[PDB]
């Protein structure tokens, strides 16, 4: 597609020769038949370029940079079209050029740290351009260096421009045809003194052309044309976009570059000045110190600076003198950066300059600047010039600022815009919305979740959560993309806070549960957790402000973006935290004891319950009579008592039947009854199942460690009742029931889950289990040891292996409980008798399983054994275990007590749908069974979230690091107008003459 560059553009040669050597300095064989000061135009012919192509240097590299040959008198206009279009370079957000000589082989450390961290990485934050002279020498050499560096640790596209005759190994490089590859021998092994090689850091090269076999500052003239160029072009869409800003960065040099830097300030670019580069660039830095400097006294320094700070040679001569002065006849473009000591950051360098530089006040030429603000951090800058004032600004102007924010995760910017009457609700489109979510980070987990899915959030949700107002938007949209200070300053904004808090938690828990990049999920859980402290914080406020109102009305109404209430959502974002609440706490209790009063004596209650007839006196604090009567049943307190005396009753009759009434015979009346019991319990278990989205519910239903505690106690029920009908398994049918009954009885274990003293027990109780699992294998290892080991020397006659497996296993456990039998071990204890031909003699043990008659070899082992056993055993591994429960007692104690509080709403809620009427009878229970105050409600939680949040930061501001920050810097005030009267002094003491 190449194919129409060499028309437009044209390769210069000397033609004429102007005076063995050459002006033209190209001393070949002989100039044409054709062939005085020469010139660059005079005594030139231009022809067709013959050095287009794509350069690809030997060996390492991208295999892709783009090589051109242009002649100085060309259009800034054609190369930049050429390289926005053709090469495919976007359009850059932003253009620094680096200039000067920097004498020596390498700069000084420093310098190059700082050009390194400072220009490229801002550089590549934004995407500019960074041309330079495309030679392998000085600085452009450096700058090469820097973006190898930054590319390794990683694209920084760095365009170069380098005059033609300069330019090695040109052979390759000439071909007419063009060469879309091209091989460049870059590794040149003779250093010939002007001729450089191509540094293949760089992307693109304009060879500029000027009929030269090698000479610099020919490429001064096109390169400032395209600086100005660019400095006049609008990004992107046309003119639709906004200019590109242009900055000249120099780094020492010669008198050569104090011309650049005066023709580019008469073009109205840009400059910047770094401190201590030395000679051609502290000279003005020192300038810019002095400033306005008095010319008596001064106008001598002058000469005395270009003495120093530039070369003797010229020095004297006043030719730089009066550069000088219309350099700094144009001060206000230019400017100084200090080193600050290696400062290492420029970004508020750069952008204090162009704000300067602009010099406007429309506000439609400061949008670039915003950007580059928006795009690097700084953002107290953008604040302190942007938005000083002195400039207004429309809600079109900040869209732009506004999305990129967003794009790029700007918290303190998006806080920024949106303070300044930025109407928010006008602005959000459905289109910008595709744009957001499509900003996910390259392969995203969210991208994962669209592409399984026009957001179509909805779809989103609804899959996550189980398919069972701008501000909620983007904190929906920030909360997926784990911005976390974007999502903070949104709920900050938010209506329904405390509910939206919750559901924030929520959603972060699965996001972060399904997240496999098992790093990312840490940022979720972290921001999670900041959010259920947020929003419990609030919570706790609201309850002491009004109790009533909050806890009733805040949490018991139906949430938003749900059907299941605020406390539900709680629940499935396993908000510990937020349950532990004194407030919720005391809610719940409420709810517990249903329209009684909270504070009703247990024992009263009892005692009502035994003496139906005593609810109605002043005992208990709450058609009148029937009302009371079903408020008094229906609460959930009495449906537990009521369901607690029922399933004592059941065990009382289960021994009953179990002990006394069970025989092969045929079920006599309490056995049947004992089995519609039972029954009744398993219609009862499959309703809560049932009514806990059929696979969904069941599920969950499972999840209960209890209910698996009931299915597995009513199966075997099932399977012993089947067996004892049958004729044959009585005695089977027998056995299974009494474990059974022994399933049942743990089961009333839930009981002590409800006092408050108890169920933090029961669950830490749940985290021994680690500990004892150690102490089983550890003691079972043992066991075996020592019990194989007392068997082989005692060599007993009955070699059983029922017996076997006695005296290996059983007896020893025993002797751990203070059970020793030494008259089965201890030779000295027993007879001595004959009892085979097996040579050696025999004890005969006393003991029915303890063999007939054991060997007596080597006793004292055995007995050597058993007091290792009992001193190890019994003592170091008991006590060990002590140990590690008093160890895991003291550490999950405060994790269990929370874990209960949170597990106490669940309990709640199970009780408060179950029906009135206890197990016995809960089948007739089975057969019947087959505005404005919102927004006075919510505009009551939004005050108290401000008042929350003022306190807060107030509290912030007050602290004692804010007070030393501030004092500081209004010590840094106080010293620059210290600074401003001492010069005050001077001067009047100069006029006191
Ligand atoms: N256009 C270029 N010409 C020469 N060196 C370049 C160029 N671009 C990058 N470099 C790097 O600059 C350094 C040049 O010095 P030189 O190659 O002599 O030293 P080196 O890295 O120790 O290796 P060696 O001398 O074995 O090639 C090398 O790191 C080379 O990779
Ligand atoms: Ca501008
Ligand atoms: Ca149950």
């Amino acid at each position: 597609e190449q194919s129409w560059i060499p028309k437009i553009f044209k390769k210069k040669t000397c033609t004429t020769f102007i005076v063995t050597l050459c002006q033209c300095g190209r001393p070949r064989t002989a100039h044409p038949a054709v062939a005085t000061v020469w010139d660059s135009d005079a005594h030139t012919t231009e022809k067709p370029t013959d050095a287009y192509g794509e350069l690809d240097f030997t060996g390492a590299g991208r295999k892709h940079s783009n090589f051109l040959r242009l002649s100085d008198r060309t259009d800034p206009a054609a190369v930049y079209s050429l390289v926005t279009r053709t090469w495919g370079f976007r359009a850059p957000n932003l253009v620094v050029s680096v200039l000067g000589g920097s004498g020596g082989p390498v700069l000084q450390t420093w310098l190059q740290d700082l050009l390194r961290r400072g220009l490229v990485r801002a550089a590549q934050s934004t995407g500019a351009w960074i041309v330079t002279g495309g030679l392998h020498t000085g600085i452009g050499r450096h700058v090469g260096v820097a973006v190898r560096d930054h590319q390794m640790a990683s694209k920084v596209v760095a365009m170069g421009v380098a005059p033609w005759g300069v330019v090695r190994n040109r052979d390759t490089l000439i071909n007419p045809k063009g060469s879309f590859p091209a091989r460049y021998r870059w590794r040149g092994d003779p250093e010939d003194g002007v001729q450089f090689p191509l540094d293949y850091n760089y992307s693109a090269f304009f060879l500029v052309d000027d009929g030269t076999h090698g000479c610099l500052g020919g490429e001064n003239r096109f390169r400032l044309r395209l600086e100005s160029y660019i400095s006049q072009q609008k990004t992107g869409v046309g003119g639709t976009g906004i200019d590109i800003p242009v900055l000249l960065l120099l780094i020492d040099g010669d008198e050569k570059m104090l011309t650049r830097i005066e023709n580019a300030t008469q073009a109205q670019l840009p400059c910047l000045l770094v401190a201590g580069s030395g000679g051609a660039a502290d000279c003005l830095a020192e300038t810019l110190e002095d400033t306005l400097a008095p010319g008596s006294g001064g106008a001598r320094q002058g000469e005395a600076r270009d003495r120093i700070r530039r070369f003797f040679p010229k020095g004297d001569l006043e030719v730089l003198q009066a550069q000088v002065e219309r350099i700094m006849t144009r001060k206000e473009l230019l400017t100084v950066y200090s080193s600050e000591d290696g400062s290492e950051e420029f970004e508020t360098i750069v952008l204090k300059a162009l704000v300067k530089a602009c010099g406007s006040s429309e506000a439609s030429a400061y949008l670039d600047e915003l950007r580059l603000a928006v795009a690097w951090n700084r953002v107290d800058i953008a604040q302190s010039e942007l938005f000083r004032g002195d400039i207004q600004w429309r809600s079109f102007h900040l869209e732009a600022s506004l999305m990129d924010a967003l794009l790029n995760d700007r918290p303190e910017f998006v806080r920024l815009l949106i303070s300044h009457g930025l109407s928010l609700g006008h602005f959000l489109t459905p289109m910008r919305l595709a744009q957001l979510y499509s900003a996910a980070p390259s392969n995203s987990l969210i991208r994962n979740l669209l592409d399984q899915a026009p957001p179509d959030v909805g779809h989103v949700l609804r899959m996550l959560l189980g398919k069972m107002a701008p501000w909620s938007d983007l904190l929906l949209w920030a909360l997926l993309l784990n911005r976390a200070q974007m999502a903070m300053y949104f709920w900050e904004m938010g209506s329904n806070a405390v509910s939206s808090a919750l559901g924030a938690c929520l959603l972060l828990r699965v996001m972060a549960r399904l997240e496999p990049d098992a790093e990312e999920a840490a940022r979720r859980k972290d921001l999670a957790f900041k959010f259920e402290g947020m929003g419990v914080d609030l919570f706790g406020e609201c309850y002491r402000s009004s109790e009533v109102r909050a806890a009733r009305l805040l949490l018991r109404r139906c949430p938003l973006w749900g059907d299941a209430t605020c406390l539900q959502l709680a629940m499935q974002a396993d908000a510990r935290a937020f349950f532990a609440q004194d407030g919720v706490q005391s809610l719940l209790t409420q709810k517990w004891w249903g329209d009684m009063a909270s504070t009703t004596p247990i024992w009263a209650l009892v005692l009502a319950f035994f003496c139906p007839p005593l609810i109605y006196t002043r005992l208990i604090t709450f058609r009148r009579c029937l009302r009371r009567w079903f408020h008094f049943w229906g609460a959930p307190v009495t449906i537990f008592m009521g369901n607690v005396v029922s399933y004592l009753l059941f065990l009382l009759l289960f021994s009953r039947v179990l002990l006394v009434d069970f025989q092969p015979a045929p079920p006599g009346s309490l056995e049947l009854l004992l089995y519609f019991w039972a029954f009744t319990l398993l219609c009862e278990e499959l309703r809560q199942g049932l009514s806990g989205s059929l696979s969904q519910r069941l599920r969950l239903y499972l999840a209960d460690s209890w209910n698996q505690c009931d299915l597995v106690a009513l199966t075997c029920f099932l399977l012993g009742v089947g067996c004892r009908l049958t004729p044959g398994l009585y005695h089977l049918g027998r056995t299974v029931l009494c474990i059974d009954f022994m399933v049942f009885t743990v089961r009333l274990l839930h009981i002590f889950t409800v006092n408050k003293q108890l169920g933090p027990k029961i669950v830490i109780v749940s985290k021994m289990m680690k500990d004892v699992f150690f102490f089983l294998f550890f003691l079972g290892v043992w066991l075996v040891a020592y019990g194989v080991a007392t068997e082989g020397l005692l060599r007993p006659r009955d070699s059983d292996f029922p017996s076997i497996l006695r005296r290996v296993f059983y007896r020893p456990y025993l002797q751990i409980f203070g059970q020793i039998p030494q008259e089965d071990m201890d030779v000295a204890l027993m007879e001595h008798s004959n009892c085979s031909s097996e040579p050696g003699f025999w004890a005969h043990p006393p003991g029915a399983q303890a063999g007939t008659c054991v060997s007596q070899y080597a006793n004292w082992l055995v007995v050597l054994l058993l007091v290792i056993f009992l001193l190890v055993a019994n003592i170091l591994l008991v006590n060990l275990l002590i140990a590690m429960f008093s160890y895991t007692f003291g550490k999950v104690q405060g994790n269990s007590d929370l874990y209960w509080k949170a597990q106490r709403y669940r309990l709640i809620r199970e009780f408060h749908s179950r029906p009135a009427l206890a197990p016995p009878f809960i089948v007739i229970s089975h057969l019947r069974l087959l505005k404005e105050a919102e927004r006075k409600l919510l505009t009551w939680e939004s005050v108290h979230k401000e008042n929350f949040l003022l306190a807060r930061a107030r509290d912030k501001r007050e602290s004692d690091s804010e007070r030393l920050k501030r004092t500081s810097q209004k010590v840094d005030l106080a010293l620059k107008q210290l600074g401003h009267i001492r010069e005050y002094e001077q001067r009047l003491k100069v006029l006191e003459r």
